[PDB]
Parts: C-alpha cells; sequence; structure tokens
C-alpha cells in the first residue's frame, strides 16, 4: 500500500518540474522534500503519492470553533499519512499531530531592502511608517500571538489590527510587496536565504528571532514517526541532509 | 512525593557555584540558565528536587568494546537519578538509551580559536599541523567525530584519537585555557563559543556550524516525565522565557563579531 503524502508549493522545497512534455503524478514535481521524500521512501521501503494541500494552506486553529485547516487538517483526518513541507514544528500542533525529528533548523527573521535605519524587530516595533506582516496562519503569525514579550506583543497589537491590510497570503504574495512597497516581511530564514540570493535589493535584518525545525508530519500517534526519525538521523549521518540543502539553495548570485 | 534526583555537571553559564562569603547548602549552592530553567520546571510541574553533580564529571559517551555508557547519561540509564538538567546535545546514539525533552535551545559544533588566524574552517584545520585541536573527552563532540563517515570529520578524528591523552581535555574551562595559551583550537558547541567570544575579543569561532542539534532535559527511558517536561518547556518557550532567561546569562555581549 502507497502511502498519500501531502505537501504544499514552496521553493526550493516544492515546486512544478519544468519541462517540454507533460508530466504525470510524483514525476510532476521536484525540490528539497522531493528529494528527502525519495531518500525516507528507499530507507523505510514504501511507495508513495504526493498531493498538493487542496487549501493552500500550512495549517492553523481557528479561534471562532476550534477547527484546524491546511495540512495539520489533513493529517488530523488521516486524508494524509505524512506531510513533507516547510512544516514548521511548533507547540501549538504537536498537541494535534506528530512530528519526525527535524531535517532542518531555522528561525523566524524579517525579510526587508538594504539601505534603511532598521535593523531590528526592535526597530519595526516602535514605528508604524513601515508596515510588516506575515503569512496568515502559519507558524510565524502564532509566534507573535503567543509571545509575552513586549517588542513582539507590540508588534502582534500592530498586525492584529490591521489583518486584513499587513497579512498575507502566501510567502510569495509577502516578498512581492517588500519588493513594491513600504513593507517588511517575518518569514522562515531558509527561505529567506534562499530570496536574498535572488534578490540583490533584499536582506535580511536582524537575526533570528527565534529558533525552530522543519519536520515530517504524521497523524498523531502513527508508528511512522519513529520510522522516519531513524530515518533522518542516518541521512544527518552521511551528510546528504547538508549535500540536499547545498543544491537546492546553490545560486551564488547576490553577496552576502 | 519525594524529591527529584537531578544530575547536572558545572559549566558556565549552565550550571555554577554561586560566588559567597559564607558557605551555601543544597540547592542553594548553584546558579546558571540550567538552575533557572530547573526552578521553572519545579513550579510549572509541582516538584522538589535535590541537585546532585555527576559523580564521574562526564556528559556521557559510549565505551570502544563493551559499548557501555559513562557520564550523565549513565546516570540516568542506572536510575542513579530522575532528571539531568545540564546543556546535555540530544543526539541520536543517546536516544536509544535515554530519552529527552524537546529541545530548549538550539546549537550546533564549532570551532573557537584566537582572532588573526587564517584557518577558516574544519577543511582547513584537517590539513595542516601546525595548529592542533581536540574536545572535550567522552561527550557529544567527541562522539560526533568519532562514528563520521565525511571525510574532513574522519580525518580530523584520527588525529584526536593518536593525540588522545593531550588534545581531549576534561571541560570546556580546560580546553579555552589551552586555546588562550597554545597553538590549539577547540572543537565545541556553538551557544558556548557564543558565551566565551562575547567576553573574550582575543577570541572567535572559525567557520559554521558543523552539525546541528539542541539541548534537552534527559530523562530515563521510558520516563513519564519526558512527556510533562516537554509541556512545561513548551510553556516557557512560547512564552518568551527561555529568551529572557538566555539573555540574562549571555549577559557579556562586547565584542566585534
Ligand atoms: N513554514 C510555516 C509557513 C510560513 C510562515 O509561517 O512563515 C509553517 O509551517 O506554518
Ligand atoms: N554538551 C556536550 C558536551 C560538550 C561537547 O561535547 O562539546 C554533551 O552533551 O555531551
Amino acid at each position: 500500500r502507497s502511502l498519500i503524502v501531502t505537501t504544499i508549493l514552496e521553493e526550493p522545497y516544492v515546486l512544478f518540474k519544468k519541462s517540454d512534455k507533460p508530466l504525470y503524478g510524483n514525476d510532476r514535481f521536484e525540490g528539497y522534500c522531493i528529494d528527502l521524500l525519495r531518500e525516507l521512501s528507499t530507507i523505510l521501503g514504501f511507495t508513495y503519492e504526493i498531493r498538493l494541500v487542496e487549501d493552500g494552506k500550512y495549517g492553523a486553529q481557528d479561534d471562532v470553533n476550534g477547527q484546524w485547516n491546511g495540512m495539520v487538517r489533513e493529517l488530523i483526518d488521516h486524508k494524509a499519512d505524512l506531510a513533507v513541507a516547510p512544516l514548521a514544528i511548533t507547540c501549538v500542533r504537536e498537541k494535534v499531530i506528530d512530528f519526525s525529528k527535524p531535517f532542518m533548523t531555522l528561525g523566524i527573521s524579517i525579510l526587508y531592502r538594504k539601505g534603511t535605519p532598521i535593523d531590528s524587530a526592535d526597530d519595526l516595533a516602535k514605528q508604524t511608517k513601515i508596515e510588516y506582516g506575515a503569512v496568515e496562519d502559519g507558524a510565524t503569525m502564532t509566534f507573535f500571538k503567543k509571545s509575552k514579550i513586549s517588542t513582539y506583543d507590540k508588534m502582534w497589537a500592530f498586525m492584529s489590527s490591521r489583518r486584513q491590510s499587513v497579512l498575507v497570503k502566501s510567502n510569495e504574495e509577502g516578498i512581492q510587496r517588500v519588493l513594491t512597497s513600504d513593507y517588511a516581511f517575518l518569514m522562515e530564514s531558509t527561505t529567506i536565504e534562499f530570496v536574498t540570493q535572488r534578490n540583490c535589493n533584499l536582506t535580511q535584518i536582524g537575526g533570528l528571532i527565534d529558533s525552530k525545525g522543519y519536520g515530517v508530519g504524521t497523524p498523531m500517534g502513527s508508528p511512522y514517526r519513529d520510522k522516519i526519525t531513524i530515518a533522518i538521523c542516518q541521512l544527518q549521518e552521511e551528510g546528504k541532509l547538508h549535500m540536499m540543502k547545498e543544491k537546492w539553495w546553490r545560486g551564488n548570485g547576490c553577496p552576502s
């Protein structure tokens, strides 16, 4: 039996492979998470079918009714066996789904343009001329919501009282807003690293604000979770996780 | 309920002896990021505890021949302690014999040497012989190099293993003192490197993180505290408390970097 693997389109983790002819099935995707998924299947010996989350969402809990959406809800309802995606392992998701050990470490940081007085979230928090936000219903947005730290709680009051105007639906939308307006985008440092190598005008501002991991998600209590953690340890041991990251982030396009 | 026995090891700034004129007793002897963490866990979960330094002074690694563990790891396996609240690296070989909470801090292995050196990576360090290098004996960093199949790290282990008696040292403080007085580069965890370099401007990290892992609270295999501790650390992490404690103990922030 074939495991259903739910994912989401996000460069350079998961993308449509470019070719002159129609591609079908798993063959039509490529990226870091497609390579990882492939290495996992050959270690653990399963077959799989990749499907993109119908929602287009990562997975947040809505306050009004306590229900999840996105990739998390797909695993909650057992419509997927695994989620191989840049899905952040967070405490609020660990209550409803299970994660393998992280296959990559990252943090929330700020994507903005080179050449400004802003050099930390602290500088953003204390003003309102430069708008900022994050992907709505992602892990970054939940960081700000739960923090009892002045700077981050103040950034959440700002974003919160301007939801319909400063929260974006995807990273690409946030990236487009940084490039076309006075807007700073809170997003994950791994993605920022990929993005600032293709746009020399963009830069990560300040350091990492938190620290987290991407792990493969599974429904709560499933037995593949421990198998997958052991496969990830082996790939880490062998340097393959590292090789996969140089391959997908290879692009000495801009100066660092 | 009885007090939990917590095993730990002296290591600035995680765990140290409070500075005082008069002598202190029990738990009152210690201070540090870890001791603060322990204190917070105890009130979140409601337990009393007694802190005991690991008898053999090691974090824990496996014997070459029989594969028996030593250090804090071995104390947990043997049930001599209920928890290990220390900068204990969560690693795959350790997870086979003890349980860890979710990590309260992430880090990686890096290199500590003097500023001014042309060495800029472990690959650089492996190809020369004027500069010696090593790690804390019987900890997660030594184990990393010992098990590595990556060419550069395997080359380094061949060196540290042959000069073992001299280059593997008993603690971070001993390795740091070797960096400051001899041509010796020290393989160690980035959090600790960050503590040191912020306070001594003659010292620097060389290269990036050599690998990546977290610190976690160790518990004996299958203990019920594991999930309760994970739950507490999540509370502390979400709200911003771990960050506030990191800032309190990594105080020194004063060098070009
Ligand atoms: N990777 C995030 C989505 C994007 C973000 O929140 O920055 C998640 O797992 O929710
Ligand atoms: N923190 C390490 C010890 C120090 C090191 O290996 O550099 C451990 O848990 O073993």
